Order: C-alpha cells, then sequence, then structure tokens
C-alpha cells in the first residue's frame, strides 16, 4: 500500500536501519517521501532498458533481476517482483548492501537532490519511537 509516514518510520526502525552506516532514520524516511511517495508498488522506466521498482526505487541495471534487462548483474540476489511486496524486508535488505558499496546514499538521486544536508529529523518527529 501507501505508507503512512510514522507507519514506515518504525518499519525501517525494527529492520535494524537507524543510524546504519551514520545514515539516522531520518535520512532513510525522507528518501521514500521523494524515490516512491511512499508507495511500495512504485515503478519507473529509464531510457537505458532497465527499470526502477519499489519504496526506495532500487534500479534493475546493478541490483535485482526481472528478466527484462539485458547483460546485467543481480547483486543483491533477488527477483526485482519482490521489492514490490507490501512487507518491506527485502527492499531493506538489498538497500543495506547498496548503501555500503561506497558511495553511500548517494546511490538515491531524490535523496540527493531534496534530502542531503536538510533538517533530517523534522522527518522523525510526532512519531513514537
Amino acid at each position: 500500500k501507501v505508507f503512512g509516514r510514522c507507519e514506515l518510520a518504525a518499519a525501517m526502525k525494527r529492520h535494524g536501519l537507524d543510524n546504519y552506516r551514520g545514515y539516522s532514520l531520518g535520512n532513510w524516511v525522507c528518501a521514500a517521501k521523494f524515490e516512491s511517495n511512499f508507495n511500495t508498488q512504485a515503478t519507473n522506466r529509464n531510457t537505458d532498458g532497465s527499470t526502477d521498482y519499489g519504496i526506495l526505487q532500487i534500479n534493475s541495471r546493478w541490483w535485482c533481476n526481472d528478466g527484462r534487462t539485458p547483460g546485467s548483474r543481480n547483486l543483491c540476489n533477488i527477483p526485482c517482483s519482490a521489492l514490490l511486496s507490501s512487507d518491506i524486508t527485502a527492499s531493506v535488505n538489498c538497500a543495506k548492501k547498496i548503501v555500503s558499496d561506497g558511495n553511500g546514499m548517494n546511490a538515491w538521486v531524490a535523496w540527493r537532490n531534496r534530502c542531503k544536508g536538510t533538517d533530517v529529523q523534522a522527518w522523525i518527529r510526532g512519531c513514537r519511537l
């Protein structure tokens, strides 16, 4: 479904993502608003011929298999359809491997553009931890 803001904040909380690699919970939930608008079924088609998928827009040319993307790798080792499921476990598991790569949160373009260097805690305020 579409997640409520604070609903998602506790979902990715229990998945061990707060201060993961140095990136606070806010940096993850903020990413999700501009990447997918909290939508678990969000998808986009890039010019390349690869596909963007799920809550954090994990692109298929590197990370997941959808059978529609030629000469590509499958680094997180999942089908791309699992990134569309309402339970966010496969999206979190893979994003943990994406962020570790070496570029950090710069892997997400909507994060880099709209979230980096801002008041990232407004994003968590109101919710109960």
